């Protein structure tokens, strides 16, 4: 429903982007106050509570969010420095990243870089990983990625998301399609 995906992006934006420009002063894992999150949004949207954030956090489909005691975080996407959860994802054996067809000149010499964010954001699911792509660009190309290249290179991967994985960066070598 709207009113839930409207509060929703802006808590994204908020928790990855700009919780500074909020007043909000994340810990070293990236949590701010879950009552400081609230007033913020609040600025915004003024209808919102606590409660519904919990219900937002709790429902979201994709594992964006993380509530722990009386501090939430967003699970990835940053644009700032965060420590994040080291669940490892050791399962996986192939992982999805889309991206505009346009780069693949520097993608398939330097590898996926994590550019403005913290990490590499890859996929378990391909249609996402292309809806993503999509973002950027009309035409996209699905980039499939061998996840015991990047282990044995000693990336390590770790489960951010439902479906969303993070790495420190994708060595071309691992890239073994682009399609
Ligand atoms: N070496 C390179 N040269 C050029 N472009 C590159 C390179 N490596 C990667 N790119 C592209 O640089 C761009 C970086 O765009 P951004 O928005 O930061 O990353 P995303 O598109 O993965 O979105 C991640 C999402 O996953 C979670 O939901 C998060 O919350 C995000 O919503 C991509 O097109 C890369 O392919
Ligand atoms: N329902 C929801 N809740 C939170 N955040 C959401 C969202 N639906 C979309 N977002 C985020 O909005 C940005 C633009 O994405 P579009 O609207 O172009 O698809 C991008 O976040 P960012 O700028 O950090 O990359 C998306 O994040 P996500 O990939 O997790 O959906």
């Amino acid at each position: 429903k709207p009113e839930r995906k409207r509060v929703s992006k802006l808590m994204a934006y908020i928790l990855r982007h700009s919780p500074e420009e909020f007043g909000l002063r994340p810990d070293v894992e990236g949590f701010v106050s879950l009552n400081e999150l609230v007033n913020a949004l609040k600025t915004v949207y003024p209808e919102v509570t606590e409660e519904f954030v919990r219900e937002i956090v709790e429902n979201d489909p994709a594992g964006r969010y993380e509530i722990r005691g009386d501090r939430i975080r967003a699970r990835y996407g940053h644009s700032f420095p965060v420590s994040l959860d080291h669940e490892e994802d050791t399962e996986s054996r192939f992982l999805y990243h889309g991206t505009p067809r346009r780069n693949l000149p520097s993608i398939l010499k330097e590898g996926l870089k994590p550019m403005k964010r913290q990490y590499v954001h890859v996929s378990t699911d391909k249609i996402e990983a292309l809806e993503t792509g999509r973002r950027h660009g009309r035409e996209v190309v699905l980039l499939v990625i061998d996840a015991e290249c990047l282990r044995k290179r000693g990336f390590k991967i770790y489960k951010a998301g439902k479906n969303v994985r993070i790495v420190e960066r994708v060595p071309p070598d691992c890239i073994t399609l682009a399609v």
